[PDB]
RNA sequence: GGGGUAUCGCCAAGCGGUAAGGCACCGGAUUCUGAUUCCGGCAUUCCGAGGUUCGAAUCCUCGUACCCCAGCCA
């Protein structure tokens, strides 16, 4: 329950509504990111628990910024998601010959003027946040002279700027959007769906109340901002012939601390090269999620978690990160792979190896076990031996031992270096029979293996609000190693998630594993307190 | 000017009955993943100051802080 829920009972109790229908409406500009999940999660969500239905629709009013890509990715991402739209995907482009007759309607009733204020004009006669504006000179032209220069811009008989259709309102509302607010603009560009048949193009606020009234949408949900569009919402509406009326609720948009949630600087990113595409994983598009490993499940649990609201908040990475560590935590099987190693003989051992078993998940014995081989020449982390370290140090010491994950117990005796004096094999012994601890993968089976160690983009909680967001980027958001891993993860399956034991949970793909050379990309770490 | 929001570090219930939950954090117990699991603690107070009431975070008054709006962007 929120706000949003609470006012769709009402209604339904007070039988205003019998139904409730809603819709998610990103423009095709960029990826959906994080935020739009939140939205996502939000409308088709209401939907669904309420028995009623959502529309995908593509807000595409303005060509010169978008493109077929987008559309074809948002789509791809809602999927993922795990929700479905009502009927056919929908295009505000699907309405421009219904957006042109009401723009008509309009200036047959006089609520609307073909200015031609130039762009530079039309702002210094719109005022200012306390100073109200003032009538442009061309307001109050006839029906018949609107009707005909506005046939002229659909004509393509003027150039760009040179003349727009605008709403006759008040050029002295307190609200800034009541003041004669654009409905039309000229632009000689192709429409990724209609392509050159337009050269005029609807504003958003006369689009989007239009698209919501002819779709049937009850509840238009969006984000605070468009707080004060809702007047100039209202006003479309309440003066053409339209036979219903959706009311908008704005809830707070999502914010989330060391990243940016805007098109523009997401775009900027990907643009001038610091992150591989939208797709990236350190990218908080939801392909990059997707790409890094995290589930729509853990996605849809963190958008519960966050709630609803109408106040202004930045979430912390730890609440994004719980949600995905409770999924993988439950389902994801288990593996050892070596990030960081050093070479270890067990000068102890006898023979070419053995088999050892292994639980699939500790915790979970219904999710069955596997066999790995164990020998004398394996792979450790070299953070996981110390000649000395205090008493505190639960791993390998110099003269003390440990019990090898699964397998057995080992005692370190006998280091070596190389020339700066770094180690390059540990020597050590085990007890024939003895099946704190430490993963480890036979060096005689080792899978090579690239290991990519994601970390917050940027190095500051609140990036976009600095002067330079790119200047404050994190140099180590993406640190690459080469590993070893046990031959079992020969057959991983790129998407699926995997627990490599005392590291975190990790997955494959990453857009760059091949049969040869298996890349994998750490989708979060374990709690290490 | 106008439109909005102010409850534990970060989120968020509470809608006049005298403060849920989640994340984070501090303890203890389990555990061959210092993970998980597991019990235990964590705002005598809800931006501030008055008012009304038997009684308020929940109503009123005056303040204070922050967010949004001057694209032919959404
Ligand atoms: N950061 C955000 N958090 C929540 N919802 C958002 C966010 N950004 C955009 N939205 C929603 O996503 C819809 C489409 O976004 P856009 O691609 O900007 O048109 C908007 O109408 C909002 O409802
Ligand atoms: N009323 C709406 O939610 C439309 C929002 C608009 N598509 C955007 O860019 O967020």
């Amino acid at each position: 329950t929120n706000f949003i829920r609470q006012i769709i009972d009402e209604d339904l109790a007070s039988g205003k509504h019998t139904t409730v229908h809603t819709r998610f409406p990103p423009e095709p500009n960029g990826y959906l990111h994080i935020g739009h999940a939140k939205s996502i999660c939000l409308n088709f969500g209401i939907a669904q628990d309420y028995k009623g239905q959502c529309n995908l629709r593509f807000d595409d009013t303005n060509p010169v910024k978008e493109d077929i890509e987008y559309v074809e990715s948002i789509k791809n991402d809602v999927e993922w998601l795990g929700f479905h739209w009502s009927g056919n995907v929908r295009y505000s482009s699907d309405y421009f010959d219904q957006l042109h007759a009401y723009a008509i309607e309009l200036i047959n009733k006089g609520l609307a003027y073909v200015d031609e204020l130039t762009p530079e004009q039309i702002r210094e006669y719109r005022g200012t946040l306390t100073q109200p504006g003032k009538n442009s000179p061309y307001r109050d032209r006839s029906v018949e002279e609107n009707l005909a220069l506005f046939e002229k811009m659909r004509a393509g008989g003027f150039e760009e700027g040179k003349a727009c259709l605008r709403a006759k309102i008040d050029m002295a509302s307190p609200f800034i959007v009541m003041r004669d607010p654009v409905l039309y603009r000229i632009k000689f560009a192709e429409h990724h769906q209609t392509g050159n048949k337009w050269c005029i193009y609807p504003m958003y606020d006369f689009t989007h109340c239009i698209s919501d009234a002819l779709e049937g949408i009850t509840h238009s949900l969006c984000t605070l901002e468009f707080q004060d569009n809702r007047r100039l919402y209202d006003w479309v509406l309440d003066n053409i012939t339209i036979p219903v009326h959706p009311r908008q609720y704005e809830f707070s948009r999502l914010n989330l601390e060391y990243t940016v949630m805007s098109k523009r600087k997401l775009n900027l990113l990907v643009t001038d090269k610091h992150v591989e595409g939208w797709d990236d994983p350190r990218m908080p598009t939801i392909s990059g999620l997707r790409r890094r490993g995290y589930t729509a499940a853990s996605i849809r649990e963190f958008c519960k978690r966050i709630g609803v609201t109408k106040q202004d908040n930045t979430i912390e990475m730890a609440s994004l990160e719980s949600c995905i560590r409770e999924d993988l935590n439950e389902n994801a099987p288990r593996a050892m792979a070596v990030i960081d190693p050093v070479k270890l003989v067990i000068e102890n051992y006898q023979g070419e190896g053995e088999m050892v078993t292994m639980p699939n998940h500790p915790n979970k014995p219904e999710m069955g076990s596997r066999q790995v081989p164990f020998s004398g020449e394996i792979w450790i982390d070299r953070a996981d031996f110390r000649e000395e370290a205090n008493k505190q140090y639960k791993r390998l010491v110099l003269g003390k031992e440990v019990r090898l994950r699964n397998a057995y117990v080992i005692k370190a005796e006998r280091v070596e270096k190389d020339a700066e004096g770094n180690i390059t094999t540990i020597f050590c012994t085990y007890d024939a029979d003895t099946l704190g601890v430490i993963h480890w993968v036979s060096a005689a089976h080792a899978l090579p293996v690239e290991i990519r160690l994601y970390d917050r983009l940027f190095s500051v909680p609140n990036p976009g609000a600095a002067d330079d967001f790119l200047s404050v980027i994190n140099p180590e958001s993406l640190v690459i190693k080469q590993g070893f891993a046990e031959p079992s993860l020969k057959d991983a399956v790129a998407g699926k998630a995997f627990q490599f034991e005392r590291e975190g949970y990790f997955c494959l793909d990453s857009r760059h594993s091949t049969a040869e050379k298996p890349v994998f990309n750490r989708t979060v770490g374990l709690r290490d307190t």
